[PDB]
DNA sequence: TTGACTCTCTTAAGAGAGTCA
DNA sequence: TTGACTCTCTTAAGAGAGTCA
């Protein structure tokens, strides 16, 4: 197995490839009708992407490194959490982007929780809007908002009390 | 069936036996610390469901009737919403429970919207506790609340800037 | 050891359609 | 005509693993 000071390794390489990628500055919505700015380290759009990195999917990319002669590959956006729980509440834990911005790799804009969390913060107001997370949200939600819905709940006939 | 007549006898035979369901009183957090007292018409947890209806899978069922000689089959809850636009912004529409109770077919539990706003329904604060919901909620989603991180952002060198 | 592709899978909110009796 | 089963698919937040040079 793969010793303590071979992941913190790992963790170092990744983070001087990602630290290279382009450097992006986007305004973003914090809430409370306030704008704020993120930095995001986008990996390109098509190969090459970076030493170790490669894609396997339209936006799913992986991290490879062989030790020992032994190919050993992550997901890209796990690499930061490699010394942490890997579950909690018996739900896996995943790569959580605080940006929304799926091809960023910034580890500061990263935090690692079960899948329901990670899709809640989609729809959070944001650090000035009243978000509750306690691992708090960089921005507003993308998704935040009245919503559109089409038709709300209505009956014809008299058969339903709410 | 093609005809608007044809729908709302659709709609009113659902209706009819739907309104058959057991009522079933669920006690539910508003947001503020308050609660509230919602009615669900459960489907049967195994068959017979109820005129014109069949489980297709574990918590999915199907509503159909014999028009013209015809079968015509619809997703159950997607019924009161025969008459409305199939789809919004080139998203398509959805049966969407305010009362987060899939059994339940009530129809004043039930609205029509995209997926993403159903889904994000399911972290809102509440009818007593913020939610923008244009169409409101009936109560704050199960999975409202601060989350289970189990790590925030963080990076080991100094490549990385928020 | 490395890059650039290939494939399928998970989850939890939702769907459509076929086989028998 | 109606009932009771069977199967796979959609979405958008996420994954693991194979092949070739
Ligand atoms: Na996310
Ligand atoms: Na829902
Ligand atoms: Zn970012
Ligand atoms: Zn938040
Ligand atoms: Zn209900
Ligand atoms: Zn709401």
């Amino acid at each position: 197995a793969l010793t303590n000071a071979q992941i913190l390794a790992v963790i170092d390489s990744w983070e001087e490839t990602v630290g290279q990628f382009p450097v992006i500055t986007h305004h973003v919505p914090l809430g409370g009708g306030l704008q704020g700015t993120l930095h995001c380290y986008e990996i390109p759009l098509a190969a090459p992407y970076g030493v170790g990195f490669a894609k396997n999917g339209p936006t799913r990319w992986q991290y490879k490194r062989t030790i020992n002669q032994v190919v050993h590959r992550w997901g890209s956006h796990t690499v930061p959490f490699l010394l942490e729980p890997d579950n909690i509440n018996g739900k896996t834990c995943t790569a959580s982007h605080l940006c929304h911005n799926t091809r960023c790799h910034n580890p500061l804009h990263l935090c690692w929780e079960s899948l329901d969390d990670n899709k809640g913060r989609n729809w959070c107001p944001g650090p000035n809007g009243g978000c509750v997370h306690a691992v708090v949200c960089l921005r507003q939600g993308p998704l935040y908002g009245p919503g559109a819905t089409v038709a709300g709940p209505q009956q014809r006939g008299s058969h339903f009390v709410v």
